[PDB]
């Protein structure tokens, strides 16, 4: 369910590359959820991405998410949506959109466990790495797992040298942005990261 | 109803006064609707000014809109939201959020007559002078007012100065930004522009 289909969860960059191909290539390739995370874009702009990327998403059986915007992600007929400490507060997100699935975007122990609290059905667990500035290391990510309960989806500066031992801490997943969204070939980065998925997680 | 509480109708302008501050200034002096309007600010931000004006509007048995964001709008309990041509679109909007009163940002009369056909509650018809950029003029006001059946807000320029020649074009109500966040007394712009909208439309 959910927490299997949380494993390889790629991010959209259009700074990087355009979402439909990207998304496209990295479903070819083996994710199993994508967000749609669009900084600066007129909300019919990113209902059109939205739709095409909920066409492409269920061509693949995998999981859509749209980052921040519950009104584009209820409009899209997404499975969920992120929420950082800069959005929609999750209780509220909950009531207003009461069958998305709610990721939260966490960069601490107290966070974790504050969102699964109010009602997260994930979390987004970062930085792991370098990339919010806080930075919570693989000693963190781990202490996060070990607490809470809902599936754990590790996030910041993830990529194929590092993933087995993001994936050693016992998450249910790795969310990768510029690992494979900056890649010369999308579909090659990602099969390269589900290998190592499957390879920890079996 | 909606009809009568559109016509003083106050929107906001962070680039010339706070919402809160303003938006009480513009309610004490007879606002009968404002529209918050925000471009550029975290959803979290939108919602907790939202969760004010929605308050403050209360307060003065006026109603409450907000431009574009349908989650804002949900989130925050308005009692609508304006959509234009880069927002979500109105069928769509009506589908998330089925309680919602729709008004319809409109600069032709083409757009008028396609945004009633779709399910828009009102319109707001501009710009009518120059302040989107598209300007209709008076003329192309009136057309639209003898047009459509539903009420029809004029927009775009508008001051105590033109304000009895666009309310008799046959306007349900006048949409000001300027005229009030601009004043230097946001009250007493606004009593001033009630009292013009009182003795024109009795
Ligand atoms: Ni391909």
């Amino acid at each position: 369910n959910l927490r299997n289909k949380l494993k390889l969860y790629v991010i959209t960059d259009r700074r990087l590359k355009p979402e439909v191909e990207s998304v496209r290539e990295a479903l070819e390739g083996g994710a199993t959820a994508i967000q749609m995370r669009i900084k600066n874009a007129p909300t019919r702009e990113m209902y059109e991405i939205g739709k095409t990327l909920r066409q492409l998403t269920r061509e693949y059986d995998a999981l859509f998410f749209v980052d921040d915007r519950v009104d584009v992600a209820l409009a899209v007929d997404a499975d969920g949506v992120q929420l950082g400490p800069e959005d929609m507060p999750i209780e509220v997100a909950k009531e207003i959109a009461p069958n998305l699935i709610i990721g939260a975007s966490v960069y601490s122990l107290e966070e974790a466990l504050e969102a699964e609290k109010k009602g997260a059905d994930y979390l987004g667990a970062g930085s792991v790495f370098p990339t919010d500035a806080r930075v919570i290391g693989l000693e963190g990510l781990r202490k996060i797992v070990e607490s809470v309960k809902i599936p754990v989806v590790a996030i910041g500066g993830i990529n194929k040298d590092n993933a087995r031992e993001v994936l050693k801490t016992g998450v249910d997943g790795i969310a990768v942005i510029s690992a494979v969204m900056g890649a010369e070939d999308v579909r090659k980065a990602t099969e390269e990261l589900r290998k190592i998925v499957e390879e920890v997680l079996g």
